[PDB]
């Protein structure tokens, strides 16, 4: 079952087996993933997070971020730990209440305290639209429909160096799969559809690090939805998603009834699918209980390409038709070197006190704030363009702002940009040598707004930088409840930490 938009949700320990080799994790809700947290466009979520956490091999601390959700007056309940608040301690509690204006779509949540993701919290979050535009393209869109895509290590993520190249032990779909190494014919997870129906597919990159190339053996996908954001149908036989990317995708039910196998080859780790690894399996209602036979071609020959996404209604793009046509105009300086990656010079180390507590504080200027250079002052009512040249080892990067979605005037692999109808959405791959991603978005959300590469392993070595967006107009347009200001006396205290 689903479960909000009203709900507690428990974050506990406990041992899983989802390639079939036993670990402890940190849990929403008792399972891997965690369970779907829904509702509909406009509703108020009041999610009361539990911090039940007692192993310290996984940090006790935790706080939870609601991906690609913007949080506009509400940027305390955003999550990301020493951005907007200080960690909830174990045996406590706190309410993120906020709502959901003007968004309607397929995010996920997960913690946003140091790599703790990686050990197990993180799970799909679905915004119905009662009256979506979409809604005649398909006929079943609900639970079932839901398909994740993780990768899984054996080795816990606080024994993983810092700035190393990190590698998983297996691909899991729905929280199951085969592990790379050693592998066990351990359970596959089962999409089932009926025979002539048509299904919304909610695709999610749950993934701490690798991409995936999605496809489904003898089907094509038509997508429908990037990141939130509804497109024009683009039918494509693979999707190479990114992590914390989103899809939605209709799948006609429209060959033979039998079973054919989903498959989700990541960047690194294994490849290919012997044993059964980086798989799952579509059964049409009626085929016998048997794995697929399916065959993948050898080359696919209508892959998703970014630039052909465009989105459903009349978005456009802000500011003017070329390079530096906006009021503010970015161009970050993305490097790595020796383990730590830096933006414009400077490695990203959380400070003591939140950015949006050092603000509610009196601090108002992007100078002032702690970390030093880590933190750039946006005006308000005002286009943005943020350049993001590739080149960092470690990629490709897909890089992820908080608070806000975002033209895609150019995308990897392609000079040319795109001043008319490029798609919009929320974590986009920089690409490789070379390339010249630039993204634009409006100045109307004040607030303390995190912009960090999405592979986690990659922000812990460092490479994020903080928008303090209409830094003069933050403490007016957020205020803040009691138990938020409770939340640094009580860690710092747990810590023994002065501020
Ligand atoms: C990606 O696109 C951005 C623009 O969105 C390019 O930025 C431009 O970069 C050049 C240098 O590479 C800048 O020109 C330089 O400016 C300084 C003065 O600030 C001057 O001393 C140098 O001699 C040179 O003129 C320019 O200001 C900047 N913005 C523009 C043109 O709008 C960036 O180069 C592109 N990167 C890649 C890898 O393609
Ligand atoms: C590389 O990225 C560029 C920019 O996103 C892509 O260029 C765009 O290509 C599209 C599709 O061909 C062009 O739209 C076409 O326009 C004609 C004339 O209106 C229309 O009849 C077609 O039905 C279609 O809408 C679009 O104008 C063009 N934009 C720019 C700025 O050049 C390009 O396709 C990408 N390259 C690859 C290999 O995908
Ligand atoms: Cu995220
Ligand atoms: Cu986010
Ligand atoms: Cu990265
Ligand atoms: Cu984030
Ligand atoms: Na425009």
């Amino acid at each position: 079952a689903q479960i909000g938009p009203v709900t507690d949700l428990h974050i506990t320990n406990a041992n899983i087996s989802p390639d079939g080799f036993s670990r402890p994790a940190v849990l929403a809700g008792g399972t891997f993933p965690g369970p779907t947290i829904a509702g509909n466009t406009g509703d108020n979520f009041q999610i009361t997070v539990f911090n039940d956490l007692t192993d310290p091999s996984m940090l006790t601390d935790t706080s939870i971020h609601w991906h690609g959700l913007f949080q506009k007056g509400t940027n305390w309940a955003d999550g990301p730990a020493f951005v907007t608040q200080c960690p909830i301690i174990t045996g406590q509690s706190f309410d993120y209440n906020f709502n959901v204006p003007g968004q309607a779509g397929t995010f996920w949540y997960h913690s946003h305290l140091s790599t703790q993701y990686c050990d197990g919290l993180r799970g799909p979050f679905v915004v119905y639209d009662p009256n979506d535009p979409n809604a005649s393209l398909y006929d079943v869109d609900d639970d079932t429909t839901i398909i994740t895509l993780a990768d899984w290590y054996h080795t816990l993520a606080q024994q993983e160096p810092i700035g190393a190249a990190i590698t998983a032990d297996a691909t899991l779909i729905n929280g199951l799969g085969r592990s790379f190494t050693n592998t066990t014919a351990s359970p596959l997870s089962v999409i089932t559809v009926q025979s002539g129906k048509r299904y919304r597919m909610r695709l999610v990159s749950i993934s701490c690090d690798p991409n995936y190339l999605f496809s489904i053996d003898g089907h094509d996908m038509t997508i429908i939805e990037v990141d939130g954001v509804n497109s024009q149908q683009l039918t494509v036989d693979q999707i190479q998603i990114f992590a914390a990317q989103r899809y939605s995708f209709v799948l006609n039910a429209n060959q033979p009834v039998g079973n054919y196998w989903i498959r989700a080859q990541p960047n690194s780790g294994g490849q290919g699918f012997d044993g059964g690894i980086n798989s799952a399996i579509l059964r049409y209602e009626g085929a016998t209980v048997e794995d697929p036979t399916t065959t993948a071609p050898t080359t696919f020959s209508n892959p998703l390409v970014e630039t052909d996404l465009h989105p459903l209604a009349d978005l456009g793009v802000p500011g003017q038709p070329f390079r530096g046509g906006a009021d503010d105009p970015l161009v970050l300086n993305l490097a790595f070197a020796n383990g730590r990656f830096s933006i414009d010079g400077v490695s990203f180390v959380p400070p003591t006190v939140p950015v949006l507590l050092q603000i509610l504080s009196g601090a108002q200027n992007a100078q002032d704030l702690l970390p030093a250079g880590s933190v750039i002052s946006l005006p308000s009512n005002s286009v943005i363009e943020v350049a993001l040249p590739a080149g960092a080892a470690g990629g490709p990067h897909p890089f992820h702002l908080h608070g806000h979605n975002f033209a895609v005037v150019q995308s990897a692999n392609n000079a040319t940009p795109n001043y008319v109808n490029p798609i919009w959405r929320d974590t986009v791959s920089i690409g490789g040598t070379g390339d010249n991603v630039t993204i634009r978005f409006t100045t109307n959300n004040p607030g303390p707004w995190f912009l960090h590469c999405h592979i986690d392993w990659h922000l812990e070595a460092g490479f994020a930088i903080v928008f303090a967006e209409d830094i003069p107009d933050t403490a007016s347009a957020n205020p803040v409840p009691q138990a938020w200001s409770d939340l640094c006396p009580a860690y710092d205290q747990a810590h023994n930490i002065s501020t």
